[PDB]
């Protein structure tokens, strides 16, 4: 909305996708016209989960704060947020798969930082984060949002 | 002039082609050819569009509906789903392609070319997800994502 | 169409929602005491009504700002039937038209959008100064929030 | 054209706009857009101009008259008042605006920034005075003051 | 404004000028000067527009309709025709100009010249056809084409 | 794609536009809009194609026939005329256009401009002839001529 | 030669290899070697060919049919399916491969990589889909896709 | 044009020249001139065409057949023989030339000289063989071989 | 991959073509086409290979036999003749092509490119001799000589 940091933006997507899926599962329109499905930016009664890495905790800490501020401003509740910390970026996909299988959580947010300017070997690590997170959403049929910064 | 029109045209042809393959009847002793007509009467479509780049998607969505109506389709048979960004298109498409009333799905969006790893990785995953989903569910899904 | 963070039409609409909700809290029943009371606004737009005043100059820029403003209200819970739009020749006419809207008993906030070309030559530095003065004075006299979406190129 | 043509156009549109707000609202079920036409039939106007640099000022007053006539307004529905200098435009404009038979006012004038310091307090006060009139009386007043 | 706005004004002015020429005479005993006013009540119009993507010509058509309605015209008295491309405008313009209840015609299009042959030849023929039609049917036709 | 496909699409749409434009008009109560559908059921077509550049023109003619048949047309309702070169296209098009059982005409050919000023004069005359015929006979003639 | 001929040769040999590999094994007394003969008597084939680049793909399809017929195959035992573009090849190949009267599938098409990053993503997904289908269904699918 | 058309024109003229040259001579009283007419009514032809460069040679063969039929020949009086490559053209031409119901032979093919010295030797031997056969058998054989 | 395979494939086609030409039977009233199948059953071949370049010829001879066996031929029907150098191929080929049991002859060898008159003259004579011998004896002889 206004803050701009990728934690804020990543949380806006999660709030909208969580609302969209309830609309889809509910029912169709009255009829005699084109059906439209959209999600609104209201976080009243939604459960969220956040997975964040520890490498560069200075930058990650602000991003995790920004995502939490976004949820409360739009009507969320601080008690309906679960946070998990992992040693590094290689472990984000495996950790998020555990949250997604919970029957309560409705959306999942991944935050982290990637170093791709000093070592010509991290490219292997970076590519697997994007693949693993994307495959999980299709398999479990649950929205998972990308909040990964590159340094 | 726009990829929205092109994507909708492929969807019409693929929908008619799958009715011919899943059919039985008399045939001759010669070679057998299966083709798709461009008559949109009686078919039901689904569109999934992202909001990125503000108003450019609205231009693409307008072209898609124009193709369906002018080729014989009815505007009561379209379903529109809107998602926040390009990263969200595959998951929304899967939900829309798992219901028996839909015959084909069209994906529209705009991607960024900021020359950053953040966008380069997102771009690849959009294409791979839509490709796998059409093979898993055996339903045609058309690609209408442009850049800039 | 629409927009998100970056466009000045979206930020202005955000302030209006927060201010419109804040006033309803202030006029509400007082608290029970026993501690300090903190008043702040929620980003919910359900049941609110707005007005927008836009200038026709620089059709390319202004058009996308008006789309951003309308997009913000709808996404956050607004209803399309509860927005009134007014077009005017130029920036000099914005304050007078805004006053007509603010007096309606069924308008909770007002958003002003326009583009200023100050600095190039005279006849515009005078215009720019008075637009800021008029909108500010109207807000205090009428006691309704009035947001300032005017940009400069 | 000239700045006088532009000022008359704004007056015609604002005068029509105010006549719409005072009327009934739209049918509902959608956004209400209020805008002003450019028909000048049935409207009464007023012009206030200064003598200084009569060569330039006369051209501007001709432009305003041309614009109103071309758009379908009679010359019998125009009141013209002339004043010694720029300092007297706002007080002169106040008398016209209080009448119930005038629906818009146009100010024409020319100033000189490169003059003595005494002719600088005047320059800023013209803008302030006309602005406060419009909000006070709730009646459009248009600006047509240029500089040499 | 946009060239859809500019083109529509010339049709309002020229449609009024003709009604004066083929009617009653002037005062007499002196030179007769003719000119058209910018009123549009009672006039009938026709707009012919091409297709180029779905965005850049929609703006020019909306600018044209706004000019007529704000300057006094009725929406009941406008006919809009869409054609595949620039090459098809003159044949479509001919059909409208032959109708007894149309007073002027506005042509809006996009020429993408400067790219490849097959388009440096189309441009030269579009201007000639509209020019000939006006001199052959005695009905003004206004030119509203942009360059991509 | 190929200009054979594009030229047949334009012909199908103009043939439908002229049926509605020559029928009963709208009752009223709104602006009247005329558009052409992309359905080719019950329409007759003629094609004029040159012979030079043996390989190319055969591909263009196949494209045009494929477009008509896949939109609902019948191969029995197509007339094909072959001519030696581009210079001869306009004269043959006149004969087809003057028949009362043809709704539109498609012109295909290859211009070999690039040298030999003998061929620079031929290029300019093919466009002129086709444009005049369409206006004279009041029938749509589509341009499908490319440059090698 | 052309990849149409090469792709049909590979399909004929793999179809023969899978007949001997699924039959009775060797008695023993030596190393067992399995090879495919180049005889196409009694085998069924399917072909999936796109449409873009109208001229090229037609030459490739003729090459594939010529190879089969001249090796002993019958034109009555060939199935042909046409699709709009390269993006649609993998989905159609799945339907043909799941039939119980087809021994191998040949995929033909033209990729237009070279610009417009829209087409750079399509290129990588056609190979992935065809490779996975062959392993999943346990049927040989041959790659006959070239680049323009 | 194409060498297929040129090679068939030469064959038609030489076939007519050999009929008059083998008939009764002129009575006298002037110089005797023998010429060949361009009429192909009652003459038989044979064509030998290679296969390499799949697309090109098919266009050349169509040109040759079109020339004969449009000059009065019958498609029933044409014999066509296909060979793998250019190296094989002379040997097949000998078999056709030795039949007593053929008046001339047309040889078509594509030489792929440009690299691979393997193909530089083949080029020189095709011309030698065709030239010797014509002199040995006393029948006209026309050269229709191009270079890619 | 190697010219030994290519030379053997031409031999099979030419052998089958000469059985069709030297045949009689019923025929239709349409055009007559003679082609060669790629079935090697019942045919008898001859190979002439040189020893130069040590082991490279062994690779070429291996490819030739693989083609004949896999297309249906029997290894008891091949005759292999080995000569010291390329200069000796034509004389050995003539002896092998003069016996009635042989249907086609294949020539394989390697030439040197030392840029010397000794090798430049030898290279030319190998090609000319094999070309003449096929015309004298009316039997197909295939060229499979490579360089380096």
């Amino acid at each position: 909305t206004k803050h701009g940091n990728k934690g804020w933006e990543a949380a806006l997507s999660a709030i909208e996708m969580a609302n969209l899926f309830k609309s889809l599962r509910g029912t169709g329109g009255s009829g005699s016209s084109m059906e439209i499905y959209e999600g609104k930016l209201t976080a009243e009664g939604l459960r969220f989960g956040i997975v964040a890495s520890r490498f560069n905790h200075a930058l990650v800490d602000r991003l995790v704060e920004g995502a939490i501020d976004c949820i409360v401003r739009h009507g969320g509740r601080e008690e309906d947020i679960t946070l998990v910390r992992v040693p590094g970026s290689w472990e984000i996909p495996v950790a998020a798969g555990e949250l997604a299988r919970k029957e309560d959580i409705d959306a999942v947010i991944a935050i982290g930082v990637l170093i791709r300017g000093a070592t010509p070997h991290f490219d292997y690590i970076a590519s697997e984060v994007s693949k693993g997170l994307a495959n999980l959403s299709l398999e479990l049929r649950k929205p998972i949002t990308f909040g990964v910064i590159t340094a």
